């Protein structure tokens, strides 16, 4: 059976899809899909705030029953961890300047300078996949640091997380002459080809309670509606 109240761990560090507004409310897209969905499910949901490190150990041990925290579905994850089905993509993309003709093709991206985060998945992805087939891979502290290269002229393009980038820095004045080169990055191992609501492999009813929910507010056109509200491109990708 379903638990009479099901806890939902989330990372409240990470608009526009969780965080927490100046009255401490939980806002965001995960928020709303979390909220739509138990609402069709017709069980009560408490959202829970943790350190991203902390969810899916306190999933494993049950104290919470679920994470919607753009949890990408990685491979690695899949061995630990059941997913819904996809709730939206959480992809890498390149930002360059605005018209650059750059792609995410080893064709195009040889002899590149590309920025990434240290510490970051795109990081990993970047030096599992580029550096080791002639890409110039530059690892940085810090990602402002990243974004003033990039204007400055020291780095062909950056690699970062897309809706990340999309928030912030290409909404802001400073990413106004930038610019997506080319469409997102894509790998199940890295990325996940999606976020899934995180669910212990034996909760098979309350996935599929989720999955239904999604299906049906995807269909009927709430999920369009609610994404609207932040994004003006396709988020759920695909």
């Amino acid at each position: 059976a379903l638990p009479q109240t099901v806890r939902i761990g989330t990372d409240t560090t990470y608009a526009p899809f969780s965080s927490k507004d100046a009255k401490g409310e939980f806002i965001g897209f995960d928020i709303d899909l979390g909220n739509e969905m138990c609402k069709r499910m017709q069980v009560k949901c408490t959202w829970v705030a943790s350190d991203a490190d902390a969810l899916i150990p306190s999933l494993k041990a049950k104290k919470i029953d679920a994470i919607i925290s753009s949890l990408s579905i990685t491979d690695k994850r899949q061995q630990e961890i059941a997913f819904s089905d996809k709730l939206y993509a959480a992809d890498s993309r390149l930002i360059a300047a605005k018209g650059s003709p750059i792609q995410p093709t080893l064709e195009s991206l040889k002899g590149k300078h590309v920025g990434v985060l240290q510490g970051s998945t795109q990081e990993a992805y970047a030096n599992d996949n580029w550096r080791t087939k002639g890409v110039d891979v530059v690892a940085y502290a810090n990602q402002d640091l990243i974004y003033s290269d990039l204007t400055a002229g020291r780095l062909d393009a950056a690699l970062q997380d897309e809706v990340a980038a999309s928030e912030g820095f290409l909404k802001q004045p400073a990413g106004k002459e930038y610019a997506f080169a080319g469409p997102s990055v894509k790998d199940k191992k890295y990325f996940g080809d999606g976020t899934g609501v995180g669910l212990r492999k034996d909760d098979t009813e309350l996935k599929a309670a989720f999955d239904k929910a999604l299906t049906e507010l995807r269909q009927d056109g709430t999920y369009d509606k609610m994404a609207k509200k932040y994004f003006d491109f396709n988020v759920y990708g695909d």
